[PDB]
RNA sequence: AGGAGUGGAGCCUGCGGCUUAAUUUGACUCAACACGGGAAACCUCACCCGGCCCGGACACGGACAGGAUUGACAGAUUGAU
């Protein structure tokens, strides 16, 4: 509870990158849900297609997947690792995706308390 | 001084010429010519006719997760799943 929800994606996408559990993309990210093993999805409200959100909110809800609301979709390309770093630590090449799906969690508890208390409050 | 010969004959293998889409090529007195350990069906293979592939490291710019190449049944096309 010491960390905010809008920054709660950061450390969990870092600790799950070491196990290759981040579905960059949209089609293969949605097909990970049809493997019935993914655990969370993030929708960026800065969107481009009205057809795009109404399918993914229909897929994640009926198969019991919650949601993390972050605004911008070029912003989500950083923590998935889809952006190339510069020499001193800046994303010199910005490539941002609008759908991020995790499959397996990292081995920690600094995010595994805050994502759980964000989960249980909307039940 | 001799012996066996070779050069004549048939065939086997080299080398020139001619021929060819190509008949890959080096070596030309001893000191090139059953030599390249060279007895090539394919491979060897260089040569000829046709076709596939990148096995183009890395550095930089674009495309870029409303995507970059990739792989693939059938049908036609093909020498050819």
């Amino acid at each position: 509870g010491v960390m905010d929800v809008n920054t709660a994606l950061q450390e969990v996408l870092k600790t799950a990158l070491i196990h290759d559990g981040l579905a960059r993309g949209i089609r293969e990210a949605a097909k990970a849900l049809d493997k019935r093993q993914a655990h969370l999805c993030v929708l960026a409200s800065n969107c481009d297609e009205p057809m795009y959100v109404k399918l993914v909110e229909a897929l994640c809800a009926e198969h019991q997947i919650n949601l993390i609301k972050v605004d911008d979709n070029k912003k989500l390309g950083e923590w998935v690792g889809l952006c190339k770093i510069d020499r001193e630590g800046k994303p010199r090449k910005v490539v941002g995706c609008s759908c991020v799906v995790v499959k397996d969690y990292g081995k920690e508890s600094q995010a595994k308390d805050v994502i759980e208390e964000y989960f249980k409050c909307k039940k």
